[PDB]
């Protein structure tokens, strides 16, 4: 590890707690390494945080607002663009943000993420981070 890399707002806690609970249920990443780190507004990373950023197999990124709003920082968004590729390797899942043609300004592979919304199907999800880490 790490293989499967969860980032996310506080706004999205329970988000991220219901996607864990399921990544250890499931056959096709329950095997796997699946770490997370909540972004804001408590903290910067850490030396061992940073790490995990750049060096996980695959990240999933809880669009929420208030994780988009870290986007809007320029001393961060140099590290989520490296962080946050190639976009095979990258999965967002939709959490009361519309998605939108100016994400394409901070992230220009954006449109080739694979993209999950609130009522997919669990298989839908797990589906995604199993091609995502393959």
């Amino acid at each position: 590890g790490c293989d499967i890399l969860i980032v996310y707002s506080p706004d999205a806690e329970e988000w991220c707690q219901y996607l864990q609970t399921l990544f250890l249920s499931s056959r096709q990443v329950r095997s796997q390494k699946i770490l997370t780190h909540r972004l804001g507004p408590e903290a910067s990373f850490s030396a061992e945080d940073l790490s995990l950023f750049l060096s996980t197999r695959c990240v999933v990124v809880l669009l929420s607002a208030e994780l988009v709003q870290h986007f809007h920082k320029p001393s961060l968004l140099p590290l989520l663009q490296r962080a946050f590729h190639p976009p095979h390797r990258v999965v967002r899942l939709l959490c009361g943000v519309r998605d939108s043609e100016e994400f394409l300004d901070f992230f220009p592979d954006w449109a080739h993420w694979q993209e999950l919304t609130c009522d997919d199907e669990p298989e839908t999800y797990v589906a995604a981070v199993k091609k995502a880490i393959s």
